[PDB]
RNA sequence: CGACUCUUAGCGGUGGAUCACUCGGCUCGUGCGUCGAUGAAGAACGCAGCUAGCUGCGAGAAUUAAUGUGAAUUGCAGGACACAUUGAUCAUCGACACUUCGAACGCACUUGCGGCCCCGGGUUCCUCCCGGGGCUACGCCUGUCUGAGCGUCGCU
């Protein structure tokens, strides 16, 4: 070809995607952050009830 | 007289010696002689109906399953187990599960910021938003692919 720059750069090559012969872990881990784990229990304090009545917010 | 002071004895007290005890040590001896990227040791934070610490455990958290055992656990309560339409408790333990750091592994140590490939929901191939899953560290070995070289050459 032709060289127009005095700098030699590392030529770009081919990079294959991973095609494993086996998965390293047998199964995906179960998501232990479901809806039941997110909500633990409501608050029932005096401040909490004031938000339910005067603010339309659950705590 | 008393008070005060001294001594002795009795009894009572500031005190915890002595004696008796010991699920603890120390020493000797015997048999084994086994950790970890399939993530160790060590940390952190959590987990009980009432439970702070010790202990045990890991979001299935003072435990699940299985086997053996065979009627308890216990401080209170509650309800199992009808005590074979097979099972309380305990032991054993080979199945399952095992949060965050840590050799610690996408980059960085602040609950900071990414990238690639998939899945679900809003919209519909904006992959734009949210949620989830799998990968994404260094060194090094065999092989594989893609390359470089006025390195040595061959055919042109």
């Amino acid at each position: 070809k032709i060289r127009t720059s005095p700098t030699f750069r590392r030529p770009k090559t081919l990079r294959l995607r991973r095609q494993p012969k086996y998965p390293r872990k047998s199964a995906p881990r179960r998501n232990k952050l479901d809806h039941y784990a997110i909500i633990k229990f409501p608050l029932t304090t005096e401040s909490a009830m004031k938000k339910i009545e005067d603010n339309n917010t659950l705590v």
